[PDB]
């Protein structure tokens, strides 16, 4: 339709897993600090080129086919091919800062090979960095400060928000009742609570609450932290009499993965390739600094990205999950 | 009407048929009034 | 190569010889020799407009 | 539209009177068999590639014209071009079979050219066959007995059946009254009947029921058996006073033409090239065979054809005619 | 759209102020004439090849631009270029023809240089005659008198007849009240009448009348005639006192041109290439004649033309105006 | 059914968009009725 696109057109006319477009610098520091972690292999790293607009899609599908009698009557209106729920992508910049004091640096430096385990070192730093700030972090607020959110709760908007303040009716956060708004503040889980076991809450959640496309699909993943899962396989081990069981680790009929910080209270269900982050082409900017007020050689560095899920009819959340007896 | 004569084809697969428009410009006279005549109701049969 | 004009009359006779008394003082009056009523005319657009559909196309 | 048709049609961008495809052998055969007699000379026989579809159009003419403000206003919908009343043909097979007794195949072979005299007969005694079947023949039951049915009335459904239960208020069958379904069940015409003669009787027939546009046509023929026919010119040359009149053989202002073993009390006003027959292109397949059991030397044929009216709007018949007095 | 079109808009695909078909006879006739005078430079003298059609537009403007939802909604329906409110020109014949005397003609061939001056002279003479004819001249007649009419007002339709006929509503010729049908048959512009002075007059007719597109336009210009124009310039320079107010004649904050024979009583706002007359191309026919019968050479010349403005909500025109005191 | 597919591209900017149609022809069928069987209405659960 634009003049490269038109000309690429009708050339259509007459490894497909990443996207690339060149060979530039932010490109080769993202694909290097994917290609570090194993999480941000199997996840949709998406170098764009603007500052606002039109989001991709990946793993989309929707049944299109009828049958018309063209023959004398109505004609043949064709349905859209991507047409998604909301989709409106604004990425914006955060930043990454820190100092090495003149004592450490000199006995780093006494070493031989000490520069490419300090680039290891930060790279490993960063990607777990990007993963703990993408799944917490309900809201961004300029001048960020660590003093009450260790867990990175303020640099930008993540995935969870992004479920819980575009798309409701996606998530379960009370058990009500047509009287009783909050029934239940939580979804108590046990021998007496709201359910019998995490399966059937898995089970009737990917039952109710996604579409019925995705849900009859071969890929599908039950994203939870590492203390609900220890706390279900727990009184497992602790009896007397098979150790497999442990390797698979499914729950659910559904493969079962563990991220580091995730919210302990809360598990995620979808496709693994349906969540993705997007970031600018050309906005690493990385500046160094060598001040002795404080005696110490400091850096900066500032990147743009932004975190997407596609759809957001693919998988959907449950929140506040507390497990106990309740009699 | 000498050069006069539009034809066209368009072929839109929203309905499955191809379209073909043709105009031109004519216009009927007869030539004298004389040298002719007309009878217009008529109804041949029976009567009293 | 035009609209509104005169009818080309073809297939049109009369009488045209006659006699005056070109002595006694009257003079020979030329009668017109295209003599017709209402030579005006004009012309307008007729549009044949048809669709053939697939199937029958094929056969 | 189709690949070798889009071809054809850039094509046409930038006799006339049959069809043909490619040169085969059941082609071949029933070209031979139309030129034998002649009655199938002014008739459509069409070979067709397929077992169920569409018929095209042959003397089909609709009034197409007007004038549209395309100045401000309506846009230009263009009508149909061949659209007709109904129009779906289903093409099945029907099978000749005989055998010759070594007897008379003796007696036959002892004389010098034979085997041309066999295959001309065969070829008369086809061809009359497929008229006399056409014509006649309600409906088609398979295992068809020739004890109870002479004239051969369970091949396959006609011309007439296919006027009767296709389209309808296009026959004649009773003179009824808004009160008296049934006031005469048969069409009289005499001299005190429902008529004068069957000239009134084709007449206010080819006013009413065809349609206006082949009503004023170059070419119309009625169909008429034989008895009928004699019956009404006997009794002119039953009298005592010119004989041309017996070459031309019109009534009502229409050219008549006899067929054999056509129904004696009916007669079909249209055009001589409305009707048709279509026939498959390869499945003519034949067979021999010379078993002594009963020392006979038999051979089988088969063909897979279809009866067709093109446009059922173009004639129409009367039936149940019965002439005599009526006091 | 025709072959000649189409082959050119297609190679559009892939002065500037006067419109010339191809060099002729009458095209060049024209173009001479316009060239004498000074008031048929700044106007439209346009050949054209019909005895009837449509207009061509010339300075015409409007608003064209817009924004629509195309995503999943309504579609884009683009607005007319070129739709004027009334456009359909009837050309039709007018003829001058003199005579001169043998005496006058015999005194004259003894000077040399006579043809020259004969016929800048008849130029001139009809030039002049095309204005006076145009401004006045209600409508046509067979065998125009020119006893009774001696301002010409025979011909044919004039631009203000056009505007009286054409199209009411940018005419005002009397002031009304709901109830009184005529309060005043005349326009009394005076000390005490229906105005201030004509500069009133003129602007909040040109705030009213005409269109918001024109209204705000480099060109426009105030027609009136001359009796007028002394009538309000008169009483200033009729003073005791600041003299270059003559040299421009700015009325309304509106130039101002005057034509010769132009209505005394009325007055005409409107661009000056907004007003045109169209002329067939190859009808200009003339012919000589030498009879003695009278002693004089006569001759016979006769043009097809059409006077048309072409855009009628451009300008508007004001009637019978009187100026006075009425005390 | 082979030789049966009809695939056109249309570009209607009165619309921001382009379409494209596809047709073809089939029919499912099951070999043989025999070595083949289902059970339909079934509810696992707990009765009396």
């Amino acid at each position: 339709m634009r003049q490269e696109t038109r000309f690429k057109f009708n050339a259509y006319l007459s490894v497909s897993k990443k996207f690339t477009v060149e060979p530039s610098v932010t490109q080769t520091l993202m694909n290097t600090m994917q290609e570090s972690s194993d999480f941000l292999t199997r996840i949709n790293i998406v170098p764009v080129s603007e500052m606002k607009g039109e989001k991709i899609g990946i793993g989309v599908t929707g049944s299109i086919a009828s049958t018309t009698d063209t023959a004398g009557g109505t004609e043949r209106q064709p349905k859209d091919f991507s047409k998604l729920a909301s989709n409106k992508y604004e990425c914006d910049q955060i930043n990454f800062d820190f100092y090495i004091r003149y004592k450490t640096l000199d006995l780093w430096a006494r070493y031989q090979d000490f520069q490419l385990r300090i680039r290891n070192a930060i790279i490993k730093r960063q990607s777990l960095d990007f993963i703990m700030a993408g799944f917490n972090g309900v809201k961004r607020a300029e001048t960020s400060d660590r003093s009450s959110n260790p867990m990175l709760q303020d640099v930008a908007v993540g995935w969870l928000q992004k479920y819980r303040n575009e798309a409701p009716a996606r998530v379960m956060s009370k058990v009500t009742d047509e009287e009783g708004r909050t029934t239940s503040e939580v979804i108590r889980v046990g021998k007496g609570g709201d359910y019998a076991s995490l399966d059937a809450l898995v089970m009737d959640a990917t039952n109710n609450l996604i579409e019925p496309w995705y849900q009859e699909d071969p890929d599908l993943v039950v994203i939870v932290g590492r203390q609900l899962l220890a706390d279900k396989y727990f009184p497992i081990v602790n009896k007397e009499q098979a150790d497999v069981i442990i390797s698979q680790k499914r729950i659910g009929n559904l493969p079962a993965v563990r991220v580091p910080y995730f919210p302990a209270d809360a598990m995620l269900i979808t496709k693994l390739e349906n969540l993705s982050i997007y970031y600018m082409d050309d906005s690493h900017r990385r500046v160094i600094e060598e001040n002795p007020k404080l005696d110490r050689v400091e850096n900066y560095e500032s990147m743009n990205i932004d975190y997407v899920v596609e759809d957001y009819a693919a998988g959907c959340l449950v929140e506040k999950i507390k497990v106990g007896d309740f009699s």
